Protein backbone atom coordinates (compact mmCIF):
# COMPACT_ATOMS: atom_id res chain seq x y z
CA UNK A 1 0.00 0.00 0.00
CA UNK A 2 3.22 2.10 0.12
CA UNK A 3 5.37 3.64 -3.16
CA UNK A 4 7.55 1.43 -4.11
CA UNK A 5 11.13 2.05 -3.64
CA UNK A 6 12.37 1.11 -7.26
CA UNK A 7 9.40 4.68 -8.27
CA UNK A 8 11.87 7.06 -7.31
CA UNK A 9 13.86 5.94 -9.72
CA UNK A 10 11.93 5.82 -12.78
CA UNK A 11 9.01 8.39 -11.58
CA UNK A 12 10.72 10.98 -9.72
CA UNK A 13 11.17 14.27 -12.35
CA UNK A 14 13.52 15.87 -10.66
CA UNK A 15 12.82 19.41 -12.88
CA UNK A 16 9.05 18.85 -12.13
CA UNK A 17 9.75 18.40 -8.19
CA UNK A 18 12.02 21.77 -8.60
CA UNK A 19 9.14 23.56 -10.64
CA UNK A 20 6.36 22.55 -8.56
CA UNK A 21 7.68 23.16 -4.51
CA UNK A 22 11.42 25.27 -5.29
CA UNK A 23 10.32 27.97 -7.99
CA UNK A 24 9.81 30.26 -5.57
CA UNK A 25 7.53 32.87 -7.90
CA UNK A 26 6.30 36.41 -7.26
CA UNK A 27 2.64 35.15 -6.01
CA UNK A 28 2.64 34.47 -2.08
CA UNK A 29 1.88 30.26 -2.10
CA UNK A 30 1.92 28.04 0.61
CA UNK A 31 5.48 26.23 -1.06
CA UNK A 32 6.90 29.78 -0.63
CA UNK A 33 5.76 30.30 3.10
CA UNK A 34 7.24 26.58 3.99
CA UNK A 35 10.19 27.00 1.92
CA UNK A 36 10.96 30.54 3.66
CA UNK A 37 10.65 29.06 7.15
CA UNK A 38 12.56 26.00 6.20
CA UNK A 39 15.33 28.71 5.56
CA UNK A 40 15.22 30.46 8.61
CA UNK A 41 15.51 27.41 10.63
CA UNK A 42 18.66 26.18 8.79
CA UNK A 43 20.05 29.30 9.40
CA UNK A 44 19.17 29.50 13.04
CA UNK A 45 20.95 26.16 13.23
CA UNK A 46 24.19 26.50 11.36
CA UNK A 47 24.83 30.16 11.51
CA UNK A 48 23.10 31.39 15.22
CA UNK A 49 23.32 27.68 17.15
CA UNK A 50 26.81 26.17 17.13
CA UNK A 51 26.16 22.92 14.34
CA UNK A 52 29.66 23.05 12.74
CA UNK A 53 31.98 20.38 11.70
CA UNK A 54 34.24 18.82 9.36
CA UNK A 55 31.12 16.94 7.95
CA UNK A 56 27.65 17.33 7.09
CA UNK A 57 26.04 14.31 5.35
CA UNK A 58 22.62 15.51 3.39
CA UNK A 59 20.68 12.24 3.35
CA UNK A 60 17.87 11.96 0.79
CA UNK A 61 18.92 15.58 -0.85
CA UNK A 62 16.58 14.76 -4.25
CA UNK A 63 17.57 17.41 -6.94
CA UNK A 64 17.46 20.51 -4.14
CA UNK A 65 20.09 22.26 -2.51
CA UNK A 66 18.18 25.29 -0.85
CA UNK A 67 18.79 22.73 2.55
CA UNK A 68 22.60 23.45 2.32
CA UNK A 69 23.28 27.06 1.65
CA UNK A 70 23.62 27.68 5.49
CA UNK A 71 25.25 25.05 6.20
CA UNK A 72 28.24 25.63 3.59
CA UNK A 73 29.15 28.19 5.98
CA UNK A 74 29.09 26.18 8.86
CA UNK A 75 31.04 22.93 7.52
CA UNK A 76 34.52 22.04 5.54
CA UNK A 77 32.63 19.05 3.78
CA UNK A 78 29.03 18.20 2.83
CA UNK A 79 27.88 15.14 1.54
CA UNK A 80 24.86 14.74 -0.94
CA UNK A 81 22.51 11.62 -0.72
CA UNK A 82 19.63 10.14 -2.48
CA UNK A 83 18.22 7.20 -3.59
CA UNK A 84 17.51 8.50 -7.21
CA UNK A 85 20.23 8.05 -9.58
CA UNK A 86 18.23 10.86 -12.11
CA UNK A 87 18.07 13.35 -8.87
CA UNK A 88 21.74 13.05 -8.33
CA UNK A 89 22.40 14.16 -12.07
CA UNK A 90 20.31 17.20 -11.48
CA UNK A 91 21.81 18.49 -8.01
CA UNK A 92 25.47 17.44 -10.45
CA UNK A 93 23.54 20.18 -13.32
CA UNK A 94 23.69 22.92 -10.68
CA UNK A 95 27.32 22.06 -8.89
CA UNK A 96 29.03 22.59 -12.31
CA UNK A 97 27.20 25.57 -12.72
CA UNK A 98 25.43 24.03 -16.34
CA UNK A 99 23.13 26.33 -17.76
CA UNK A 100 19.98 23.97 -17.96
CA UNK A 101 20.46 23.66 -13.97
CA UNK A 102 17.68 25.13 -11.86
CA UNK A 103 17.66 28.68 -11.16
CA UNK A 104 18.39 29.15 -7.57
CA UNK A 105 19.23 33.05 -7.46
CA UNK A 106 15.92 33.63 -5.21
CA UNK A 107 16.83 31.59 -2.64
CA UNK A 108 20.30 32.19 -2.70
CA UNK A 109 19.41 35.93 -2.53
CA UNK A 110 17.02 35.43 0.26
CA UNK A 111 19.17 33.31 2.45
CA UNK A 112 22.26 36.31 2.19
CA UNK A 113 19.66 37.88 3.34
CA UNK A 114 18.93 36.33 6.40
CA UNK A 115 22.32 36.37 6.95
CA UNK A 116 23.13 40.03 7.00
CA UNK A 117 23.72 40.78 3.74
CA UNK A 118 27.75 39.96 4.38
CA UNK A 119 28.03 38.78 1.13
CA UNK A 120 26.16 38.20 -2.18
CA UNK A 121 24.49 35.56 -4.28
CA UNK A 122 27.52 34.72 -6.89
CA UNK A 123 30.37 34.33 -3.62
CA UNK A 124 27.29 32.32 -1.92
CA UNK A 125 26.70 29.87 -4.34
CA UNK A 126 30.46 29.04 -4.46
CA UNK A 127 31.37 28.13 -0.67
CA UNK A 128 28.50 25.52 -1.58
CA UNK A 129 30.37 24.02 -4.77
CA UNK A 130 33.58 24.10 -3.06
CA UNK A 131 31.53 22.54 -0.08
CA UNK A 132 30.13 19.28 -1.92
CA UNK A 133 32.87 16.89 -3.05
CA UNK A 134 30.76 13.84 -2.87
CA UNK A 135 27.52 13.08 -4.71
CA UNK A 136 26.55 9.50 -3.34
CA UNK A 137 23.41 6.79 -3.34
CA UNK A 138 21.73 6.29 -0.31
CA UNK A 139 19.16 4.09 1.28
CA UNK A 140 17.66 5.06 4.54
CA UNK A 141 15.64 1.61 4.87
CA UNK A 142 19.33 -0.44 5.10
CA UNK A 143 21.64 -0.37 8.25
CA UNK A 144 24.17 0.52 5.63
CA UNK A 145 22.52 3.68 3.93
CA UNK A 146 25.60 4.56 1.79
CA UNK A 147 26.30 0.72 0.95
CA UNK A 148 29.90 -0.16 0.20
CA UNK A 149 31.13 3.22 0.43
CA UNK A 150 32.97 4.34 3.58
CA UNK A 151 32.75 8.22 5.43
CA UNK A 152 34.63 9.54 8.24
CA UNK A 153 31.64 9.47 11.25
CA UNK A 154 29.57 12.52 10.42
CA UNK A 155 29.43 16.04 12.53
CA UNK A 156 26.05 16.46 11.42
CA UNK A 157 23.57 14.40 9.26
CA UNK A 158 20.59 16.68 7.75
CA UNK A 159 17.76 15.21 6.53
CA UNK A 160 15.00 17.49 5.02
CA UNK A 161 11.27 16.11 3.92
CA UNK A 162 12.96 12.49 3.11
CA UNK A 163 12.13 10.04 5.77
CA UNK A 164 8.27 10.69 5.84
CA UNK A 165 8.29 9.53 1.80
CA UNK A 166 11.39 6.53 2.32
CA UNK A 167 9.67 4.89 5.19
CA UNK A 168 5.82 2.56 4.72
CA UNK A 169 5.89 2.76 8.75
CA UNK A 170 6.54 3.25 12.36
CA UNK A 171 9.08 0.19 13.21
CA UNK A 172 10.80 1.38 9.32
CA UNK A 173 10.92 4.82 10.15
CA UNK A 174 12.86 4.42 13.63
CA UNK A 175 15.26 1.48 11.93
CA UNK A 176 15.99 4.34 9.40
CA UNK A 177 16.60 7.15 12.42
CA UNK A 178 19.39 4.25 13.75
CA UNK A 179 20.51 3.86 10.44
CA UNK A 180 21.28 7.50 9.94
CA UNK A 181 23.14 7.41 13.62
CA UNK A 182 25.36 4.75 12.40
CA UNK A 183 26.97 7.61 9.90
CA UNK A 184 27.28 9.99 12.88
CA UNK A 185 29.99 10.25 15.44
CA UNK A 186 28.84 10.28 19.41
CA UNK A 187 27.24 13.33 20.33
CA UNK A 188 26.58 14.19 16.33
CA UNK A 189 24.01 16.21 15.63
CA UNK A 190 20.45 15.08 13.99
CA UNK A 191 18.67 17.75 11.80
CA UNK A 192 14.84 16.49 11.32
CA UNK A 193 12.36 18.89 8.92
CA UNK A 194 9.79 17.35 7.39
CA UNK A 195 5.92 17.44 7.03
CA UNK A 196 3.33 16.15 9.89
CA UNK A 197 0.00 14.11 9.19
CA UNK A 198 0.86 13.31 5.44
CA UNK A 199 -0.17 10.15 4.23
CA UNK A 200 0.83 11.24 -0.13
CA UNK A 201 2.41 14.59 -2.18
CA UNK A 202 2.26 14.71 -5.52
CA UNK A 203 4.40 15.70 -8.49
CA UNK A 204 1.84 16.59 -11.31
CA UNK A 205 -0.55 13.98 -11.70
CA UNK A 206 2.46 11.78 -9.88
CA UNK A 207 1.79 10.21 -6.66
CA UNK A 208 3.80 9.47 -3.83
CA UNK A 209 3.07 8.05 -0.61
CA UNK A 210 3.84 9.72 2.78
CA UNK A 211 3.82 7.85 6.34
CA UNK A 212 1.54 9.98 7.88
CA UNK A 213 2.74 11.01 11.76
CA UNK A 214 2.10 12.91 14.23
CA UNK A 215 4.57 15.24 16.14
CA UNK A 216 4.01 12.85 19.20
CA UNK A 217 5.44 9.69 17.09
CA UNK A 218 8.43 11.45 15.44
CA UNK A 219 9.23 12.60 19.12
CA UNK A 220 9.13 8.90 20.72
CA UNK A 221 11.00 7.37 17.46
CA UNK A 222 13.60 9.84 17.62
CA UNK A 223 14.06 8.98 21.63
CA UNK A 224 13.69 4.83 20.97
CA UNK A 225 16.39 5.34 17.74
CA UNK A 226 18.96 7.07 20.96
CA UNK A 227 18.94 10.34 20.34
CA UNK A 228 17.84 13.30 23.19
CA UNK A 229 16.12 16.09 21.44
CA UNK A 230 17.33 20.11 22.01
CA UNK A 231 14.62 21.49 19.95
CA UNK A 232 11.07 20.51 18.80
CA UNK A 233 9.24 23.08 16.48
CA UNK A 234 5.95 22.61 14.88
CA UNK A 235 4.20 25.02 12.08
CA UNK A 236 0.43 24.90 10.74
CA UNK A 237 1.45 25.74 7.57
CA UNK A 238 0.48 23.32 5.07
CA UNK A 239 1.21 22.90 1.11
CA UNK A 240 -1.45 23.71 -1.19
CA UNK A 241 -4.53 21.02 -1.40
CA UNK A 242 -3.10 20.25 -4.91
CA UNK A 243 0.03 18.76 -3.43
CA UNK A 244 -0.32 16.98 -0.07
CA UNK A 245 -2.87 16.27 2.46
CA UNK A 246 -0.23 17.62 5.27
CA UNK A 247 -1.20 19.26 8.67
CA UNK A 248 2.14 21.52 8.79
CA UNK A 249 5.28 20.94 9.35
CA UNK A 250 8.11 20.11 12.25
CA UNK A 251 11.61 21.06 12.42
CA UNK A 252 14.17 19.52 15.18
CA UNK A 253 17.64 19.49 16.48
CA UNK A 254 18.97 16.28 18.31
CA UNK A 255 21.90 14.62 19.53
CA UNK A 256 23.23 11.05 19.17
CA UNK A 257 23.66 9.28 22.26
CA UNK A 258 27.10 8.00 22.66
N1 LIG B 1 14.85 4.72 0.76
C1 LIG B 1 15.28 5.96 0.46
N2 LIG B 1 16.53 6.31 0.84
C2 LIG B 1 16.99 7.52 0.51
N3 LIG B 1 16.36 8.50 -0.16
C3 LIG B 1 15.13 8.13 -0.51
C4 LIG B 1 14.52 6.91 -0.25
N4 LIG B 1 13.22 6.89 -0.74
C5 LIG B 1 13.08 8.07 -1.29
N5 LIG B 1 14.19 8.87 -1.19
C6 LIG B 1 14.32 10.25 -1.67
O1 LIG B 1 13.65 11.10 -0.77
C7 LIG B 1 13.36 12.34 -1.45
C8 LIG B 1 12.01 12.88 -1.02
S1 LIG B 1 11.70 14.57 -1.60
C9 LIG B 1 12.76 15.58 -0.53
C10 LIG B 1 13.82 16.17 -1.45
C11 LIG B 1 14.67 17.31 -0.77
N6 LIG B 1 15.48 16.89 0.38
C12 LIG B 1 13.78 18.49 -0.25
O2 LIG B 1 13.89 18.97 0.86
O3 LIG B 1 12.90 18.88 -1.14
C13 LIG B 1 13.53 12.07 -2.95
O4 LIG B 1 14.68 12.75 -3.46
C14 LIG B 1 13.68 10.54 -3.02
O5 LIG B 1 14.46 10.09 -4.13
N1 LIG C 1 8.85 14.78 0.46
C1 LIG C 1 8.02 15.80 0.08
N2 LIG C 1 8.40 16.68 -0.80
C2 LIG C 1 7.45 17.73 -1.19
C3 LIG C 1 6.45 18.17 -0.15
C4 LIG C 1 5.97 17.04 0.67
C5 LIG C 1 4.77 17.14 1.35
C6 LIG C 1 4.34 16.09 2.14
C7 LIG C 1 5.09 14.94 2.26
C8 LIG C 1 6.29 14.84 1.59
C9 LIG C 1 6.73 15.89 0.80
Amino acid sequence: GFTSKDTYLSHFNPRDYLEKYYKFGSRHSAESQILKHLLKNLFKIFCLDGVKGDLLIDIGSGPTIYQLLSACESFKEIVVTDYSDQNLQELEKWLKAAPAAFDWSPVVTYVCDLEGNRVKGPEKEEKLRQAVKQVLKCDVTQSQPLGAVPLPPADCVLSTLCLDAACPDLPTYCRALRNLGSLLKPGGFLVIMDALKSSYYMIGEQKFSSLPLGREAVEAAVKEAGYTIEWFEVISQSYSSTMANNEGLFSLVARKLS
